[PDB]
């Protein structure tokens, strides 16, 4: 094993256990400090307003298992410390009959258990568990647990009869799975249910949702209501929320329903962040967040996706959530996103980006798997002045569309998302900020043209504008990890409305994923523009590469160039004429990002452990 | 519910929860504060000479389940303190992936890891658990546990690779069972084993059985030795140390071996107790004791047995026991009992005494199930000078003959059982000691005759010495827990050699089990003797009956009479004529004995519990 990366990568299956821990890891963004990591959790803005994060952990292993809440907390998404205390990072783990098999994914009640901050988590015990499998009622069950000190340790209620699991019976027969409990306050189904609570008793201000399906017949989210104000014990299960078909596709810009849902959120938005409202507020949308699995070929059958509906009560007290339109949260190698409300009316949004070694061939040298999203602000995207003239906009496929009187302008409204502007700030303040000079890609335009200045390390942001005429055939976009050898082309076509990640170069090392990854992005046209504009912001931070266009689409992946010099980034021009023009500004490169554990050593690695040949026995966890 | 002891018992099962918990409570004897006890495990002499004692124990609950280590400790045996701690008086519990099914029984190693006492211990996990079910590999596993403060605390190796479970490999295919695991250190055994350490590597001054049997071919045990002095992670599995047929019988006064071995202990034993030589000791006898499954129509199926054994050792360098002559080491309700070594040169043997409530009737009301026998010093019993017309002498079933050189005498060895002395001590000089006049029971002599002083409560010991006629077919012996109306009637009949207990009218409370307990006794017949002499200690300890015969019989057994003056006692006569003469003597009556928990307040409840839905759901334990 060679670490030389002046030179063609050897055979790096040879290096020992986490000798590759620093060589693509990300710097700037919440990662755990070794091992496993996937679905963020446990998500809530504490008392003192800073941000407490739990994620599903296995330390010192580098496949899913015991799987645990590790968390860490910050005081702007951005800057982390680690929660410290018996079981190092942890601060939930299996302990019980109930949940032995795995600590699932969860999320908080504020106000809960004698007042203090309490979780709701899907609680594992034996049996085969998964959308494909032949599930039984108990293995799935949902508990909760209480801290007295902000986060630093939780408290389980005891095992039994009117106490943990709380939740324990299926709500219909056959389910493909029942987790991922989402609790959530909401004036608008309090007043939606107001007239029927005689009908259920259920009168609590607090729901939760739980994501599943039925074996044969599709997804389903299932919503509960909390029985009686200030009380944990008792909820009531109203009926399915949200119900789709076997692998049902609502089309081309909405992945697919897939068999099963996981890690479903409900949440009402409005132009400006969160909305509280009852109903009142014209301007407010109600969506759905989720996952799907069994629906996709790749990305490990799993699409995070997306819906806005509209609420229907039904005669026995419960809520129809009819989907309006319907898009895609990530389209990359990411999933699992969770949202939090924040103070000054904001709905927060993070993910999972899972690494491309789907083989598990580095995973042992890397020491460990899995970083989050960056966090995002969630909002009404509205789009005033849209021209009839785009192309397919009466599809309505992830918008909406409203006619003006006049019918000679549109408004198109679907879910925003951007980076919070909290880390926008800390990255661009601590970086090396270079402001570019606009570049007209025309005939003299090579296919790959450096920026004037150049990042220094893997830990980068870039920002630019793309100018393209209505009826162009051009590509353009940035090239990122670039050595003469290894890069990464983000590409945007217009004329086919795909964004994508060419990757057949992004690493001499072979054993990675290499496909090509793919986003829709509609170009509203606006009246009187003689041009259409992309707005691309792309961060690169070891080996994620994190695209967001027009603050509505985002793109997660990653690239794993063995050459120190892969580091290179500047514009790609494809078809560009003296005629057929790209114009680019607001170009700006920076270089650095934050540190995002500045308590942490370069190498938090504390190897890696076998569990032995009891975990093949137990038939669990893979073990390692 | 009428708790009114003065008239007829009315429907006790409206009674509630621990309304009958003094009731029918043993006070003089072991037994947890309240809910489920069986097996005693963890029985080790701690460095200050006391005894810790621990026991399978599901507190609150009166049927099995989560099942942990209760413990305490006493300095002689008799008078005992309940450790308290975060889990009140239980020391270990399910709290780990390999026995989150339960912490089943283990045994102390006195110099283990770090020099500290350490319990190796049957770690439970999911799957099929039991002897006529398709157990699986995994689902019972050998554990290791240290205590740093004399057994309030234990601290159990960690989960994986080269620590716990330490053994989870089955040694053969199709076990029945893969529990218990008896830890003993044996200069014998090595002494044998030292010209074979070559083939199998091991040498450490450990040894351990585990208890268990292969499926259609009887019950196993193995033996296993530690491979390095000093280091407790690795165990070498030699071979099956005891192995017997299916449901196979060695006689009449041997039980039957049923399908499966439990609670499986190796001694070595001389006339004075415990023996520690090599081989040397021409008076010391290799013992193995061992309960049986499946092999008995009532008792839970259950047999606790011994068996004298003598050592081959095998080509492959481990040890075949084969059984010499084979006993019983209690014929009524008990079972899983252990030895330990202690002081002086002795091995203490104590059980687990169930309750006579199978269908679990009155469980609840009672608000606990179970207790221990007494404490019992085990040594090689010898007897002299036997005359050869002893009836079935030779048959040698549960006994060895050694004839003298002229042929006119023989020497009996059998196993022998007493009470420890010190029990005894502080039974009669706490008591109200009535020394009795003896008593010729002959043609006048009625069916009862209480004694001249009678007990005042239902915690009282008898002695007595019934002198018989060789060919007598008289019986005698002692009723107790009498009224007029309840009374228990323990009976030796010499014709036939059965010490019986009739239980028909033990109770007015019908629920309870009636059968009549039964004990073959051979009184050896000495040279010269005109007669034959049986030595009779009874102890009454609420519901529990406890009887030994010239220490070597035993016999536990309950009852539980209603009435409040069932507390009498007496000599019993049938067929005493003025040719056939029982002379009774040495009678005595202790009246008291003595408050064995004296911390502890009468009522000990906590009430009880119910795990809720879930039980079902997970199939492991009845849930209350
Ligand atoms: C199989 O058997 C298992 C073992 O018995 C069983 O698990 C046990 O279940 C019981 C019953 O459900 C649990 O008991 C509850 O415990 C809660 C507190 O839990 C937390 O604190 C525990 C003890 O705290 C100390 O001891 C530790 C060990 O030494 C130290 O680390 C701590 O520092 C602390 O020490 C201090 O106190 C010591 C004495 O206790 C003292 O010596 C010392 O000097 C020092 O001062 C921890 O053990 C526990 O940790 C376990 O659980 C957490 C998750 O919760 C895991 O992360 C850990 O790994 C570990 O497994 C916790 O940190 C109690 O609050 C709770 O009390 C109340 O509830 C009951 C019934 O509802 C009431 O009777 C009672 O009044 C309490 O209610 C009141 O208070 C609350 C608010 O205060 C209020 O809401 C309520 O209305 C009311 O007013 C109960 O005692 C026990 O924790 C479990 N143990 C373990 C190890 O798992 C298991 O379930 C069984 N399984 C089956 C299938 O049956
Ligand atoms: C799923 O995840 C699970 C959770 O992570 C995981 O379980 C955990 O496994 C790990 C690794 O095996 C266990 O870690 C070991 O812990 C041993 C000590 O265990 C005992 O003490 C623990 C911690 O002690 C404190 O914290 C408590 C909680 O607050 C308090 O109650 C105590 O008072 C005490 O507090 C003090 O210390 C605090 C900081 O620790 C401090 O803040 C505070 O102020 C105060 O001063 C207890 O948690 C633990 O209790 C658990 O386990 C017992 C049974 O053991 C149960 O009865 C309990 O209900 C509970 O579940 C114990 O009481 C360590 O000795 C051990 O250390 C060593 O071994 C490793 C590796 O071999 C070495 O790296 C290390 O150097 C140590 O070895 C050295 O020392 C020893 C002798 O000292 C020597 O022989 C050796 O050669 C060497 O020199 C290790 O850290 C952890 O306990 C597990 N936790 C739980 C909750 O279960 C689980 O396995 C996972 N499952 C799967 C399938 O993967
Ligand atoms: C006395 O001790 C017992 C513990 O043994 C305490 O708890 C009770 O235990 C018994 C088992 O011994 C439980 O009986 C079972 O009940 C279920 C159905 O229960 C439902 O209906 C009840 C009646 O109104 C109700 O109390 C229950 O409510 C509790 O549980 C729910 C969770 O489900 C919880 O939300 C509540 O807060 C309560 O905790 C519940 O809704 C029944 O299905 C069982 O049937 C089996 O057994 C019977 C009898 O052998 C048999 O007929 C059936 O065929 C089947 O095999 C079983 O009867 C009882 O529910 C427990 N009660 C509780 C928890 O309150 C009890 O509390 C102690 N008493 C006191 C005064 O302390
Ligand atoms: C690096 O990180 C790993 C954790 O990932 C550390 O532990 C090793 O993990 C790997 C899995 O990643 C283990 O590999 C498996 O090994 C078994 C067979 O193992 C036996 O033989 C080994 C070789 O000499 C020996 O080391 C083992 O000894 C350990 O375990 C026993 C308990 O069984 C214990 O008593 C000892 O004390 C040791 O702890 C053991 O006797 C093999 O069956 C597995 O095969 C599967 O996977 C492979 C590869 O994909 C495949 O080919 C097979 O078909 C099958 O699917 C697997 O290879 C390895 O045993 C672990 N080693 C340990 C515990 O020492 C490792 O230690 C870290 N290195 C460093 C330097 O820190
Ligand atoms: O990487 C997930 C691994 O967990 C396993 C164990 O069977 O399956 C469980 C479940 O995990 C994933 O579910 C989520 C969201 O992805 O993660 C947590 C569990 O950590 C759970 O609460 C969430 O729903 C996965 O998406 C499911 O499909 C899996 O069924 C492994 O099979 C799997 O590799
Ligand atoms: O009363 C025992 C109850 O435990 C259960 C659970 O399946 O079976 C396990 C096992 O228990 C008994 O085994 C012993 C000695 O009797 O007790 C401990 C477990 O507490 C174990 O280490 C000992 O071997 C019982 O004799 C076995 O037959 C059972 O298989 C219940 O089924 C059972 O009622
Ligand atoms: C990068 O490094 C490689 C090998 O070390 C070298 O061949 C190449 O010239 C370097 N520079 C660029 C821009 O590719
Ligand atoms: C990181 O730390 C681990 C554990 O100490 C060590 O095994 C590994 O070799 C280190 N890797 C690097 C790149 O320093
Ligand atoms: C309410 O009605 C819906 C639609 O039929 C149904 O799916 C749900 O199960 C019902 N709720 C109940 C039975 O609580
Ligand atoms: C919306 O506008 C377009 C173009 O003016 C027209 O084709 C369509 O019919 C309009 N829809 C409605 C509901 O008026
Ligand atoms: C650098 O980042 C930190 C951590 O997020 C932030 O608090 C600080 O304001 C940043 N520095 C700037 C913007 O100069
Ligand atoms: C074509 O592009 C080059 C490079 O941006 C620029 O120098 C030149 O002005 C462009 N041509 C026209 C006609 O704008
Ligand atoms: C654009 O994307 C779609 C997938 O939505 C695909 O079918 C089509 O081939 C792509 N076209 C081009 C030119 O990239
Ligand atoms: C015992 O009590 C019962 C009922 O209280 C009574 O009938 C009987 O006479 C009493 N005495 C005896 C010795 O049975
Ligand atoms: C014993 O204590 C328990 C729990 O407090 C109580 O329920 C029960 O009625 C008491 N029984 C008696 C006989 O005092
Ligand atoms: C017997 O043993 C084998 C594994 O050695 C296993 O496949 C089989 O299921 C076991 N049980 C029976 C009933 O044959
Ligand atoms: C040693 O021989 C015995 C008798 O054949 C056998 O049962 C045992 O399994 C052998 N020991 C091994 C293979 O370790
Ligand atoms: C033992 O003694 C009896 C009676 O003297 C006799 O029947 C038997 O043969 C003797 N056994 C031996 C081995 O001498
Ligand atoms: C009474 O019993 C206690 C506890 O076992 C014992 O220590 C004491 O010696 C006894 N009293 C006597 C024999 O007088
Ligand atoms: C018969 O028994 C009675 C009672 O023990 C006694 O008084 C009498 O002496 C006995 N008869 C003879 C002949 O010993
Ligand atoms: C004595 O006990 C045996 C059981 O070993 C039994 O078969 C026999 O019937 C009993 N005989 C009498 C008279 O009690």
């Amino acid at each position: 094993c060679s670490l030389d990366q002046t030179v063609a990568p050897g055979n790096l299956t040879l290096c020992g256990n986490a000798t590759l821990f620093t060589t693509f890891r990300p710097k700037a963004r919440f990662i755990a400090p070794e091992g496993w990591m996937n679905a963020p959790m446990g998500l809530y803005q504490r008392a003192d307003g800073s941000i407490h994060a739990g994620y599903q952990s296995h330390p010192k292993h580098i496949q899913w298992g015991n799987i645990s809440q590790g968390a860490a907390y910050s005081s702007d998404f951005t800057s982390w410390t680690d929660f410290n205390g018996s079981e190092g990072y942890k601060t939930i783990w299996p302990s019980q009959i109930y949940d032995i098999r795995g600590v699932f994914d969860g999320s908080i009640i504020k106000e809960g258990i004698d007042g203090y901050p309490t979780i709701l988590y899907t609680s594992t015990s034996f049996g085969p568990l998964g959308a494909t499998l032949n599930e039984a009622e108990g293995t799935e069950t949902q508990s909760l647990a209480y801290t007295t000190d902000d986060g630093a340790s939780w408290i389980k209620l005891g095992y039994g009869a009117g106490q943990n699991p709380v939740i324990y019976e299926w709500p219909e027969t056959n389910l493909t799975g029942f987790r991922d409990p989402y609790v959530f306050q909401s004036p608008r189904l309090e007043a939606l249910l107001a007239n029927t609570t005689s009908i259920t008793n259920a009168t609590g201000d607090h729901f939760a949702t739980i994501s599943g399906g039925v074996h044969g017949d599709g997804a389903r989210l299932f919503l509960y209501r909390q029985h009686t104000t200030g009380e944990f014990i008792k909820w009531t299960y109203l009926g399915p929320l949200v119900t789709t078909g076997y692998k049902e596709s609502y089309g081309e810009w909405s992945g697919n329903y897939g068999i099963n849902f996981e890690t479903a959120g409900v949440t009402r938005l409005n132009p400006a962040g969160a909305a509280w409202d009852n109903g009142s507020d014209t301007t407010a949308v109600d969506f759905v967040t989720f996952g799907t699995e069994q629906g996709r070929a790749d990305h490990q059958n799993h699409w995070p996706l997306w819906a806005a509906v509209d609420y229907e009560v039904r005669d026995n007290g419960s809520i129809e959530a009819v989907i309006a339109y319907s898009g895609v949260q990530d389209w990359g190698r990411s999933y699992a996103y969770a949202s939090f409300p924040v103070e000054g009316y904001r709905q927060v949004s993070v993910g999972w980006i899972y690494e491309d070694d789907d083989n598990v061939i580095l995973a042992k040298q890397f020491g460990y798997q899995g970083a989050f999203t960056l966090f995002r602000d969630l909002f009404v995207k509205v789009v005033e002045n849209v021209s009839p003239s785009t192309p397919g906009l009466f599809e309505q496929a992830s918008w909406s569309t409203k006619n003006s009187t006049d019918g000679m302008s549109v408004t198109v409204t679907t879910l925003g998302q951007r980076v919070v502007p909290e880390t926008l700030a800390a990255y661009k303040g601590n970086s090396t900020v270079s402001t570019l000079a606009p570049v007209m890609l025309n005939e003299s335009a090579a296919a790959y043209t450096p920026f004037s200045s150049q990042p220094t390390d893997r830990f980068y942001a870039l920002t630019g504008s793309f100018e393209f005429g209505l009826n162009t055939t051009a590509k353009a976009g940035f090239r990122v990890l670039a050595s003469e050898e290894e890069y990464t082309d983000i590409w945007f076509d217009p004329a086919s409305e795909n964004l994508t990640v060419v990757r057949t170069a992004s690493s001499l090392i072979k054993s990675f994923g290499n496909d090509t990854e793919l986003a829709k992005v509609k170009l509203y046209e606006i009246v009187g523009a003689e041009s259409k504009t992309l707005n691309l912001t792309v961060f690169v931070d070891g080996s994620v590469i994190e695209i967001y266009a027009n603050d509505e689409v985002a793109l997660s992946t990653r690239a794993y160039p063995w050459l120190a010099n892969s580091t290179g980034a500047g514009l790609l021009a494809d078809g560009t004429t003296a005629g057929d023009v790209v114009g680019v500004s607001g170009l700006e490169l920076w270089d650095g990002l934050v540190d995002a554990w500045p308590a942490r050593p370069a190498n938090t690695s504390q190897g890696l452990v076998w569990d032995g040949p009891t975990a093949a026995m137990y038939g669990l966890f893979a073990g390692y």
